């Protein structure tokens, strides 16, 4: 009651006879599989982050620090855009559950899948990702990594922004180059302005099917390049309207930049009549169970109508 607000969300301590691991997915190594609330009837997709021992107690602490800020962060929000953490698990080593994205991350979905996502899946997966930052800067939360792969695909529909690794409060005080504002880069200066910014590059991934920005140019010199006033060139299946809101993100005053729930309301206007926006060729002919090796998915629910 002097200044901020107390941060009640709940942090649910999960037993391990409670999921089922099925799969591997990533090496911290990340397991696909189910989990069964005790005395509930339902099996909820997750993954299943089982953190790395860590040989240097350095990198032990390095470790458990990135999971426990990520823990608190994803415990505290709730949003439809936005990653929830389910569960903590305090076995020999720490796993932490989260609602399982059959997908993948966005980038290597717009990788695997170039010649089947049309200008709708285009556009509304901006508005997501916009919904999702408006979300975090209503709640004072300040990204700091925002970036395609740390977008992930619940459906082709459904997208979740997630890693919040770096995140922190607007005001608070205490390395991806080529997404960070000149103001980042510079001053290590963060706010939801810079946030725009790396939405701006993200959007531009999407739009160029998962092209890496300022390819390869060294980090050293892009602070150079941005002062000079270039960016990051019009893909080809963008309109100047799509492509101007993208440069828009990308001024050097932060304050001239787009505010989040104007991307939200500018994306969703073009999304209401995609082909006008962008063009892929092929566009209106373009279309995208048993995920896990078990035989009864009939209590199977999503971690979203369990909550
Ligand atoms: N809930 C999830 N469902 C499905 N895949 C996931 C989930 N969480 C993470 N992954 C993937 O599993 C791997 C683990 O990633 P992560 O633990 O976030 O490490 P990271 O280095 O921080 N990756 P990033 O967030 O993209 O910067 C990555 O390939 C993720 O895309
Ligand atoms: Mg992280």
């Amino acid at each position: 009651t002097s200044g901020e607000a107390p941060n009640q969300a709940l942090l649910r301590i999960l037993k391990e006879t409670e999921f089922k691991k099925i799969k591997v997915l990533g090496s911290g190594t990340v397991y696909k599989g189910l989990w069964i609330p005790e005395g509930e009837k339902v099996k909820i997709p997750v993954a299943i982050k089982e953190l790395r021992e860590a040989t240097s107690p350095k990198a032990n602490k390095e470790i458990l620090d990135e999971a426990f800020q990520e823990a608190y962060v994803m415990a505290s929000v709730d949003n439809p855009h936005v990653c929830r953490l389910l569960g903590i698990c305090l076995t020999s080593t720490v796993q932490l559950i989260t609602q399982l994205m059959p997908f993948g991350c966005l980038l290597d979905y717009v990788r695997e899948h170039k010649d089947n996502i049309g200008s709708q899946y285009l556009l509304n997966w901006c508005v997501q990702i916009a919904k999702g930052m408006n979300y975090l800067e209503d709640r004072r939360l300040v990204h700091r990594d925002l970036a395609a792969r740390n977008v992930l695909v619940k459906t082709p529909q459904h997208v979740k922004i997630t890693d919040f690794g770096l995140a922190k409060l607007l005001g608070a005080e205490e390395v991806p180059i080529k997404w960070m504002a000149l103001e980042s880069i510079l001053h290590r200066i963060y706010t939801h302005q810079s946030d725009v910014w790396s939405y701006g590059v993200t959007v531009w991934e999407l739009m160029t099917f998962g092209s890496k920005p300022y390819d390869g140019i060294p980090a050293s010199e892009i602070s150079s390049i941005l002062e000079k006033g270039e960016r990051l060139p019009q893909p080809p299946i963008c309109t100047i309207d799509v492509y101007m809101i993208m440069v828009k993100c990308w001024m050097i005053d932060a304050d001239s930049r787009p505010k989040f729930r104007e991307l939200i309301i500018e994306f969703s206007k073009m999304a209401r009549d995609p082909q006008r926006y962008l063009v892929i060729q092929g566009d209106e002919r373009m279309h995208l169970r048993a995920l896990m090796d078990e035989e009864d998915m009939d209590d199977v629910v999503d971690a979203d109508e369990y909550l």
